[PDB]
């Protein structure tokens, strides 16, 4: 009724600012609404099946020692590889896993609460992850880590040398029928270059690759698409000695009025979405996958009538 009309007028309106602000820092460069309503879920309920093993903290620290990657292992780059996993391993709200090479790896979300799209409530969430190639050892094994929050996502490990996990992501409704969010607009945040260990090297690199949606670039940032649907920056977003617009302290945060600098927006367009994460020479590397888009002026797409301790947690271990 008067409600919706208000809501769509309103939308309509924000519609057309979008379309006149779209070369504008922050803004979108072609102008969307958001659909997907994806943004926090501290109580949902993370299982992962038998077939895999969610390994303990020390049973993991024990398994990463014997690889090399310890505190006590001479060589500095192994050593500081060591101290990053450890940061990230002692945290027992994560589920610890060892990745093998095109072995896939499910991790279910049951229980959401606040999460919807175009009206209709988002009740699971499926990620599965495919570790598909590392520079550490023969390539074949590496450790990430799942949060007990879907919209917080995970943190993998490169020790310094570099990883690429691929990733696939599936919603379901309350009925666990399988729902396709075509349309929907999700955040692909915080793409650092040149935020490296100095010890190692400064250029380290964080990507998003093989997307299998649609890349919307947000006008201003540092991140561009590149071959094989990739987004990444193509110099520093991390020191303005470098040629970078801010110091990654005044951008990258999920609050910063310019955290867009890092970011790019994707638009689904699959009921089975597609991407691979990937790193070099980052140590810790986390990756949030939610609907918290970082650009300015997108409206709520109107449906017609018929704050976060995971992410503080998260935040803190940067
Ligand atoms: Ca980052």
């Amino acid at each position: 009724g008067a409600k919706y009309k208000k809501e769509f007028a309103a939308y309509t309106a924000a519609l057309a600012e979008a379309e006149s602000k779209k070369k504008q820092d922050g803004y979108l460069s072609e102008p969307r609404s958001q659909s997907l309503n994806f943004k926090s879920e501290p109580n949902a309920i993370r299982t992962i099946d038998s077939s895999v093993h969610q390994y303990g903290q020390q049973e993991l620290d024990a398994l990463v020692k014997s690889w090399g990657i310890s505190p006590t292992n001479p060589d500095r780059k192994k050593s500081t590889a060591y101290s990053y996993f450890n940061a990230i391993n002692s945290n027992n709200t994560y589920a610890k896993l060892v990745l093998e090479k095109d072995k896939p790896v499910d991790v279910t979300y049951t229980g959401l609460k606040n999460s919807s799209f175009n009206g209709k409530k988002i009740s699971k969430v499926v990620y599965t992850y495919t570790l598909k190639e590392t520079g550490f050892n023969d390539g074949t094994k590496m450790t990430m880590f799942a949060s007990s929050d879907p919209t917080v996502t995970a943190w993998y490990n490169d020790y310094f040398t570099s990883t690429n996990i691929n990733v696939k992501v599936k919603f379901y409704d309350e009925e666990g029928q399988l729902m396709n969010l075509t349309g929907g607009l999700v955040n692909f945040s915080s793409l650092n270059r040149g935020n490296g260990s100095g010890a190692i090297d400064k250029d380290a690199i964080e990507s998003v690759r093989n997307f299998n949606g649609r890349y919307i670039p947000i006008s201003g940032s540092s991140i561009k698409i590149h071959e094989n649907n990739s987004a990444y920056a193509d110099s520093s977003n991390a020191e303005k000695s470098l040629g970078a617009r801010w110091n990654t302290s005044e951008w990258d945060t999920t609050s910063s009025p310019n955290n867009w600098y890092g970011a790019i927006v994707g638009e689904i367009t699959q009921s089975e979405i597609s991407f691979n994460m990937a790193s070099s020479k980052s140590g810790n590397i986390w990756f949030a996958f939610n609907s918290n888009i970082n650009a300015i002026g997108v409206p709520t797409k109107p449906v017609a009538p018929t704050e976060n301790l995971y992410f503080q947690g998260a935040a803190a271990l940067e």
